[PDB]
């Protein structure tokens, strides 16, 4: 009692908000900082955060924020130099995974304690919106040079609603509440721990059982049923979400086009996403997901036509192609899914043979590239096209969420629309790099979706706001 209990699939990996470009992360500690600004629970606004106002230059080179007064964990005050060597490590660490679209800033520096100043090398709309992701969570300059980042990445000194109690790798993460946040008052929860349970009928029933509070990532074959029982909630919270199918671009014959297109044009969109998700997904044909800003509604949509796919891939010196599919076990759609694409490429020569493997796993197989098809999912935690284009098609670390997708158009594309000015002309520049993508098949759109969450009647206020962020500061667990 006062302590939530949240049962997740993937489990924390970091602390350090540079290293991690995953939910299992993101989700978790952005209830552990604060940031610079926020969103609003609907996600359709920029609010204060750790910034009480702010204030843009006429050039839009010159970023000003006015700090309200606020503590990290450990007493310390909260300064515009913490803020700023925050911004700058995002720039120009090592193992930052987002170098790219932050590579844009010229300067961070604090005037006062109370003000810090950004000035970027050229223009770009996007920043402010930016400043909301948990990615640029504030972290404690003093203490992470005292500490060194590989200890405060396992135990934070923190600006948000909890610290990192204790962690238990592989099993749970436990938060306690973190008395000099600057809205501890409003925290009712004494601590939260998200534990991993990767097989999704298991986490059903251990908050079906009073053994977790809630849990995320409700399988799609139980929404139903779930909806139907008056001991909990299943909560359908709008999203950013979309599953797509990725493909390692670097093996062998899927580096060409024609036989990604034949991939494409050999499963049956509609009918793998109305058995799969029950239903509840609506079938994907954009990277943007509907309902973002600059979703491009009428994007290429290869029919189903399974006599066009054996000649492109005969054409293509592919006819045999065997296929490594990881898929991860106790992910129902991820399991059903792979399922009716193998069954559908048999009907096209193409062998798809299924490699379970552990979902904490799997990622890591992504970047090392120890797949050819996998499928995955992202969502956006800022109101901005830049920050998926970036690690989908930007060509950037991330190798274009690992498939090594290859676009020299594409590359530029991306770089010049982050900095377009004319915002009717940035917005044809998303047109076009959703066109230019599904061109060239860089992966293969599956489907948007609700997120979908389950808790017990007693918890109130369990909201996952549309950029992933759990609203665990208003819970009450009652
Ligand atoms: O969706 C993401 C990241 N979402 C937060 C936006 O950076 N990663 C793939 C799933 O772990």
């Amino acid at each position: 009692a006062g302590v939530l209990t949240i049962g997740c699939r993937e489990d924390s990996t970091t602390f350090d908000p540079i290293k991690s470009a995953q939910n299992r992360d993101t989700w978790v500690f952005a209830n552990v900082y604060d940031t610079l600004v926020r969103v609003d629970n609907l996600g359709t606004k920029m609010e204060p955060g750790l910034a009480e106002s702010w204030d843009i230059s006429k050039d839009g080179l010159t970023y000003t924020f006015k700090l309200r007064e606020a503590k990290f964990s450990d007493g310390s005050p909260i300064t515009a130099e913490d803020a700023a060597f925050s911004l700058l490590r995002i720039r120009d660490n090592k193992a930052s995974l987002w170098s790219d679209p932050f590579s844009l800033i010229n300067t961070a520096k604090a005037t006062d304690p109370k003000t810090l100043v950004v000035t970027l090398k050229t223009p770009a709309v996007a920043f402010l919106s930016q400043l909301a992701s948990p990615t640029v969570s504030i972290l404690s300059e003093k203490a992470m040079t005292k500490m060194g980042e590989d200890a405060y990445a396992e135990n934070p000194v923190t600006s948000g609603a909890f610290t990192v109690d204790e962690w238990r790798k592989g099993d749970r993460v436990i938060l306690k509440k973190n008395p000099n946040f600057w809205q501890a008052k409003n925290v009712s929860l004494d601590g939260v721990e998200w534990v991993s349970v990767t097989d999704d009928n298991t986490r059903m029933r251990m908050v079906q059982n009073n053994e977790l509070d809630t849990a995320i990532f409700v399988p799609f074959s139980r929404v139903e049923e779930l909806k139907k029982d008056k001991n909990v909630v299943i909560h359908s919270d709008p999203s950013t979400r979309e599953d797509h199918l990725l493909i390692n671009h670097e093996h062998g014959l899927l580096a060409k086009p024609e036989v990604r297109q034949a991939l494409d044009m050999a499963i049956d969109k509609q009918s793998l996403v109305k058995t799969a998700t029950y239903g509840q997904g609506t079938v994907a044909y954009s990277y943007i997901p509907k309902g973002s800003l600059y979703h491009y509604a009428n994007n290429l949509q290869r029919p189903y036509d399974p006599a066009a796919a054996k000649k492109l891939l005969a054409d293509a010196g592919a006819k045999d192609l065997k296929l490594n599919y990881v898929v991860n076990a106790g992910n129902e759609a991820d399991e059903q899914i792979a399922v009716i694409i193998k069954d559908q490429l048999a009907k096209v020569g193409v062998t798809a043979n299924l490699q379970k493997v552990d979902p904490t796993q799997s990622w890591q197989m992504l970047v090392d590239g120890t797949y050819d098809i996998s499928v995955m999912y992202w969502t956006n935690d800022i109101l901005d096209p830049d920050q998926k284009t970036t690690f989908v098609l930007g060509h950037d670390t991330n190798q274009n969420y690992m498939t090594r997708y290859k676009n020299d158009q594409v590359k530029a594309l991306v770089a010049a629309a982050r900095i377009e000015a004319d915002p009717a002309k940035r917005e044809q520049m998303y047109i076009d790099l959703q066109k230019l993508a599904k061109q060239d098949v860089n992966w293969i759109d599956l489907y948007y979706s609700p997120y979908i969450n389950i808790s017990r009647k007693n918890v109130s206020n369990f909201l996952q706001n549309p950029l992933g962020r759990f609203t665990l500061e208003e819970v009450v667990k009652n």
